């Protein structure tokens, strides 16, 4: 009934995709997210269209969920005040500019922990808070390069490749939105704050592990493979007769029930295949038979001779057959909201489920400065008086819609 | 050590994880100060304790990369004294984590019904393929078919080319986060209810739920995706360009960092190009833009652009292999090469973690544990089991005791 986050306020000054997809699993988890945004334009997103839905775009629906939106120039003297009394009534702050760039403005973490000594602050950056480059803006795909992951990603006798998604960029908000909820149970005992340092090199870097550890123990360079692997073969993906399926044998069993499945015993006792290092050796001729085999068959036909196979084994799906698969609609991952001016809207859910609460119902993501006067009122306690004359000189901005 | 306090210090982990994404949660909780309880299977342990090479001496570099901050202890969980011992340490523990087929440790005893019976103080966290329900849920996880089935291969691969996977199982890492984020929710909620909860995390929601954007299109548009390369369908120039000797990445926001690529590009004429003028006619011009582009990028070595685009303040980065990622000295800055002692294959570098905190320090860890290293240890100062009790389970064979202690 009642989420674990519950209580717990967000000042929220993260735009793009890190951060906000950072806060947005925050808010799922029951905190008040209190997205702070520039009058006039707002998030980065907002702009990034078509697709658009009514004014609002695809890009910023996807990762606003379970905010409240506060139209407020922070670059003049009268946002910083407002920004200054919200930190002090709220538990986190969260941006994503470069290191400096907000101290620069009097809303640093030095500035903020003056009047909000309780207050954990994370900052989510390009390349950390302090180094050589650290003063370059952080973007997901320069992050990809400089870290290794696209030297890695791409057609092993192609060029490099990227992600589909900015995976770089959501691995850190994952990393941020775990971080911040370790600041506070540090909190907990010790009634303060603390600073916290999440950038996208970090991440990516800590995230190739074993690939890396390859190099930095054993010296030993990666490369590219396509979908296929360097130590362990056939373990790719297949062309069919009108799409791919991923197939993989981790062992001479696995590779017994695939070969069977394919009606290519021949293969079992073949003297250049009867091992994983002979399948690796010899891996372009046995790719090229089964490849050859696998192009013969439909998707479907090969997906069910392959039920309980127990081998690793899957189709590759198109948007429209992930949400027509049945798992990923029973596992709730079609989310649909009500917005106030734009209607029915639908997005990817939550990825974790919990058995002690419901994430299944969202707060629309706010329309811009949505929650402006709100926030002032009942947040801060502003009368009228104050706020019209806010709003009067563009310090700040009310939507239409409440 | 004495002000190096740790935020997740006090708190037990039950780790049953194999393979990556349950390692990599439980790693990142032991950075954070947590009681890694590793429990391995007698004889063989953690299945990539197995595979290499590259090897050094007897453990195998994919087990070093993600195990650091644990302690090992080997015990037959298909025994039923060894189902006790479990039983017995998720009484002292605050966390239980697997990653076994949904139903798999219930048929064992050991599911969160059993468990929460006698410990209903502890999160229960299983990481699946597919979620612990469903007309699929009994397939094993893998990360490559999650990534086909969940669309990221789809999506992901040349522009006009067959599909790819990332170079790494970003499916698994990104649902071992899910999952070490998710974990601590479970505790900051025991705070206030004190008791546990069951945590569902599987690698088809977590790349689901990354499709963001791209996945609203579809819902919300009926659009479907596609493969760009390393460019992107929105904004034009940002990808990947081919050099005399590599790749960089280089983009263009706007029309004033469009300006400064061309210039530095020393191909002016293209700003006032009818064709090129806003970003919005680039995007409808792309192919004959980026071909004049490629052609010009190709002339020179990354270093010379490297040179010439310092301070141009446009995103802009080579594509590093390992050699020149930790050659970097933002990346050796970071911290991000953790060197720890062995004690018996010696020194060993592996990535450190990612977070560093101001009221803490983490880039001193415990090497990763060798088989039931801490078997005697876990037993004796965790269950305050005596001399004579641990010596008959090691003679009975329920556990087993390493070597090195
Ligand atoms: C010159 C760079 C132009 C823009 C920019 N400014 C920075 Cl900063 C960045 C950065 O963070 O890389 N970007 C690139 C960028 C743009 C959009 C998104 C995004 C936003 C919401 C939801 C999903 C996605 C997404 N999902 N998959 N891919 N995108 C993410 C990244
Ligand atoms: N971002």
């Amino acid at each position: 009934n009642i989420k674990p986050l519950e209580g717990v306020k967000i000042l929220d000054l993260t735009r793009v995709l890190a951060g906000p997809f950072a806060t947005m699993n925050l808010g799922d988890l029951g905190a008040e997210v209190i997205k702070v945004e520039r009058p006039g334009a707002g998030d980065d997103t907002r702009t990034w269209g078509p697709p658009f839905v009514g004014t609002e775009s695809t890009y910023y629906l996807s990762v606003n969920r379970n905010k409240k939106s506060i139209a407020v120039n922070i670059k003049d003297p009268k946002g910083v005040k407002i920004i200054k009394e919200l930190a002090a009534v709220c538990d986190v702050f969260v941006e994503n500019y470069v290191p400096g760039k907000l101290s620069a403005m009097g809303l640093g973490y030095e500035d903020i922990d003056e009047i909000a000594p309780h207050i954990i602050y994370c900052s989510i950056t390009g390349y950390g808070q302090t180094g050589p480059i650290s003063q370059r803006a952080g973007y997901d795909a320069v992050a990809s390069a400089v870290s290794g992951l696209m030297h890695i990603t791409g057609p092993e006798n192609g060029d490099p490749v990227r992600p589909g998604v900015a995976m770089t960029d959501l691995a850190t908000g994952l990393y941020a939105y775990g971080a911040i909820m370790a600041g506070l149970i540090q909190k907990y005992k010790t009634g303060k704050g603390l600073f916290i340092d999440c950038n996208l090199l970090s991440s990516q870097v800590a995230c190739l592990s074993h690939i890396a550890a390859n190099y930095l123990i054993g010296a030993a360079e990666a490369k590219r493979w396509g979908t296929a692997h360097g130590s362990i073969v056939p373990y790719q993906a297949f062309k069919t007769k009108d799409g791919y399926i991923v197939v993989g044998a981790g062992n001479n069993q696995q590779f017994a029930t695939v070969c069977k499945i394919l009606d290519l015993p021949e293969l079992i006792d073949n003297s250049k295949y009867k091992t994983n290092h002979l399948r690796v050796h010899n891996r372009k001729e046995l790719i090229k038979i089964l490849s050859e085999r696998f192009e013969e068959e439909l998707t479907s036909k090969w997906l069910y001779l392959f039920e309980g196979s127990g081998v690793p084994y899957g189709p590759i799906n198109n948007m429209k057959n992930v949400f027509a698969e049945p798992q990923v609609l029973h596992n709730g991952l079609v989310m649909e909201m009500e917005h106030p001016t734009v209607g029915k809207i639908s997005v990817p859910g939550p990825a974790v489920r919990y058995s002690k609460f419901k994430m299944s119902e969202a707060r629309p993501p706010p329309l811009l400065g949505q929650h402006t006067t709100h926030i002032l009122k009942e947040v801060l306690r502003y009368d009228d008086r104050a706020i019209g004359e806010l709003l009067s000189a563009g310090v700040v901005d009310q939507h239409e819609t409440h």
